[PDB]
């Protein structure tokens, strides 16, 4: 896309260790699946396109961008070593939204609905086997 948007987060790197765990499988098959199909998921399914949205300060503020499209790719391509890495990516995505936007902005209410679902699912993250 535009040279004025940063490259997306890494989703492929042969030097990084990687493993399948039952917790990472749950994050794909239960958590990502549930959030992806939510009515309010669409703004979070790809990196923020700050050019198209006319937000030229976005990547001045948000220096740790993350989105569910990136997480989806990371889970499908087995990028992660453990569930904590993936959970941190979801938390980063939510907190970016809350940092950049005004409380009560539509995008914040949408993020909050996804986060409430997220928390319910993560409270049932299975014991690592
Ligand atoms: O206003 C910032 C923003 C825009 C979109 Br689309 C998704 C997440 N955050």
């Amino acid at each position: 896309g535009s040279h004025m948007n940063p490259p997306p987060p890494e989703t492929s790197n042969p030097n990084k260790p990687k493993r399948q765990t039952n917790q990472l499988q749950y994050l794909l098959r239960v958590v990502l699946k549930t959030l992806w199909k939510h009515q309010f998921a669409w703004p979070f399914q790809q990196p923020v396109d700050a050019v198209k949205l006319n937000l030229p300060d976005y990547y001045k503020i948000i220096k740790t961008p993350m989105d569910m499209g990136t997480i989806k790719k990371r889970l499908e391509n087995n990028y992660y070593w453990n569930a904590q890495e993936c959970i941190q990516d979801f938390n980063t995505m939510f907190t970016n939204c809350y940092i950049y936007n005004k409380p009560g902005d539509d995008i914040v209410l949408m993020a909050e609905a996804l986060e409430k679902l997220f928390l319910q699912k993560i409270n049932e993250l299975p014991t690592e086997e």
